[PDB]
């Protein structure tokens, strides 16, 4: 399990928490969350996350990854336009914050 500010993530149970209440999360977004939050703090690229949280049918399509952070965004920010959680790295990736 991994808590981060408000955010609690608990992998065995697939479950994501802001303020301690459960979020409405599809699977895709838990796993790029997970996955962001299991790198600590370190970038990850948009084809690493394709390539672990997709897969191999979507080896080339990196703007679903943008379109994903950005619903996840959605579901995790107090202020999506100004993200705290999920950070971009100018024309590397994302990473979650420290
Ligand atoms: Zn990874």
């Amino acid at each position: 399990p991994i808590q981060i500010g408000d955010l609690e993530i608990v992998p065995d149970a697939y479950v994501a928490k802001k303020y301690g209440e459960e979020l409405d999360l599809t699977h895709r977004e838990f796993e790029l969350l997970y996955h962001l939050a299991s790198h600590t703090g370190q970038v990850i690229t948009r084809e690493h996350l394709l390539e672990t949280v997709w897969g191999y049918d979507y080896f080339g399509d990196v703007r679903t990854v943008d379109v994903t952070v950005r619903r996840l965004r959605e579901k995790i920010e107090d202020t999506p336009s100004r993200p705290e959680y999920i950070l971009t790295r100018r024309g590397v990736g994302y990473y979650m914050r420290n």
